DNA sequence: AGCGTGGGCTG
DNA sequence: TCAGCCCACGC
């Protein structure tokens, strides 16, 4: 953890700049990704792009199982275990 | 279920 | 840096 956080009110640390860069977005309430459907702005790009799908109704990832579709692959990746039990 | 959102990390 | 995954946790 070669770089903290700086506000005195976070006790942050990271191995990147780039992550401490994200990071601060936190505390300074950025949110440079514009939703262009519902105008909802996002902290992230890539939450910007899975959140579209709720309105497409995009799903690409099926269930090997059962073939049942999701928005993310940790969607997904919950409900297969169900297939256990 | 539906889905927000940060951390770790790759490229 | 940004882009974009996986992973994890929360409600
Ligand atoms: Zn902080
Ligand atoms: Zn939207
Ligand atoms: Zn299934």
């Amino acid at each position: 953890r070669p770089y903290a956080c700086p506000v005195e009110s976070c006790d942050r640390r990271f191995s990147r700049s780039a992550e401490l860069t994200r990071h601060i977005r936190i505390h300074t309430g950025q949110k440079p990704f514009q939703c262009r459907i519902c105008m909802r702005n996002f902290s992230r790009s890539d939450h910007l792009t899975t959140h579209i799908r709720t309105h497409t109704g995009e799903k690409p990832f099926a269930c090997d199982i059962c073939g049942r579709k999701f928005a993310r692959s940790d969607e997904r990746k919950r409900h297969t275990k169900i297939h256990l039990r």
